[PDB]
């Protein structure tokens, strides 16, 4: 990635050769590793246009295996640009650019032709949305009357997505795919300032309500594959949704509720963990909004701690707690003010809240049952000693 910053052509030339070799040859080969270098090369807006144009010309003649690799690799290329160059993404919707729109549309059609079977549709759907996002006005027309051919194929795809997203269709594979695709759309929306207030915001609103019921139904655990639930997927959704509507989130409570399964707890804390550590855009909401829930967070710490220690002195249920406990400890390490807000203050007959927190952390240091946790609790307790964090223990009297 660092090398690609300057000498882009050198890397870029090597890829172009492999495509031509595969293009002319007719005996399918599996040495696509040259193709898969797109995932790492630094990309800028102008450079990205080049990638689409070159692949577009050569895509149709490629073999089946080659076609998949370029699609995935090209998909991950999109995110590299967005993160590394946030500003350029805003300007795309701020001011129209036909050239960007034109290249995506041609590529859009080629992919759609490529995918016919349900298995194919599952693979390619995540990409197609990204391209559709790239051409803004085609969305507007899709909402209104549809052109004979210009916006005909697009509108058919967009509504086809929703059916599986709502579970109407009797296809599990597409149901899983629709989730991934929608999430990326939700994630991408976050970057748009919303001052444009384009259809992008409106389009997401249509799918958000359906999406949440699919991923955040305690009765039914969404299980993509071997794992009981796609923990990684849920984190992406919740983090994004927060940024869109931070004022009063309604599903924070669903996870934060004690009755919900642990995984909902696990997803919650990690979700708060990204908020603290990765906030590039200033106009995003910040962790301060969540301080109001501190009281409920602490109770979760207490109960998890109580059961975690007891087990060490079912099979996976016990193991689950330890993982949750480790995550909670790391959270305090990241930010101590999150859990210290709204202090209870020492009761005449009962201990306070800052005290009960420390005592729980201390009884883990000498454990040696859970060496990883013990190591962490040391760092956590060492951060609550910085001069800055001493004040929060009891703001009434910090030196008693």
């Amino acid at each position: 990635f660092s090398l690609s910053c300057n000498n882009f052509n050198a890397v870029f030339s090597r890829i172009s050769t492999r495509l031509q070799e595969l293009t002319v040859c007719s005996e399918d080969n599996v040495d696509v590793h040259d193709i898969e270098l797109l995932q790492y090369i630094n990309v800028d807006c102008a450079k990205l246009k080049r990638l689409l144009k070159e692949t577009a010309f050569k895509f149709k003649a490629l073999k089946k295996v080659a076609q998949l690799a370029v699609i995935n690799s090209l998909e991950k290329a999109f995110w590299n640009w967005v993160e590394n160059y946030p500003d350029e993404f805003t300007k795309l919707y701020q001011i129209p650019q036909t050239d960007m729109a034109e290249c995506a549309e041609k590529l859009f059609d080629l992919v759609d032709g490529f995918a016919e079977s349900t298995k194919r549709k599952a693979a390619v759907w995540p990409l197609q949305i990204i391209l559709l996002i790239l051409c803004p006005e085609i969305i507007q027309d899709i909402s209104k009357d549809v052109v004979d051919e210009n916006n005909m194929n697009k509108k058919l795809f967009l509504d086809s997505l929703r059916k599986a997203l709502a579970g109407h269709g009797g296809s599990r594979q597409l149901t899983e795919s629709a989730a991934i695709a929608c999430v990326k759309l939700c994630k991408a929306s976050t970057y748009i300032n919303w001052e444009d207030n384009s259809v992008i915001f409106l389009l997401v609103q249509s799918m958000v309500v359906d999406l949440k019921n699919l991923l955040f139904n305690p009765s039914k655990p969404f299980s993509r594959g071997s794992q009981p639930a796609d923990v990684d997927l849920m984190i992406d959704c919740l983090v994004s949704c927060f940024r869109i509507s931070p004022h009063n989130n309604q599903h924070f409570k669903i996870c934060l509720a004690q009755n919900s399964p642990s995984t909902f707890h696990y997803v919650l804390v990690n979700s708060l963990h990204r908020i603290i550590t990765n906030s590039a855009l200033d106009w995003w909401p910040k962790i301060d909004a969540v301080y109001c829930h501190s009281v409920e967070l602490r109770n979760m710490f207490g109960e998890t701690l109580h059961k975690a220690v007891q087990g060490c002195g079912t099979d996976l249920e016990t193991r689950s707690y330890k993982y949750l406990l480790l995550s909670m400890v790391k959270l305090i390490h990241a930010d101590p003010k999150l859990l210290l807000c709204n202090p209870r203050k020492q009761g005449p007959e009962t201990q306070g809240s800052t005290a009960e927190l420390i005592t729980g952390l201390v009884q883990l240091v000498p454990q040696s049952h859970m060496p990883e946790i013990a190591q962490e609790a040391m760092e956590a307790l060492l951060v609550l000693h910085q001069l800055d964090s001493i004040d929060l223990w009891n703001p009434d009297a910090p030196v008693e």
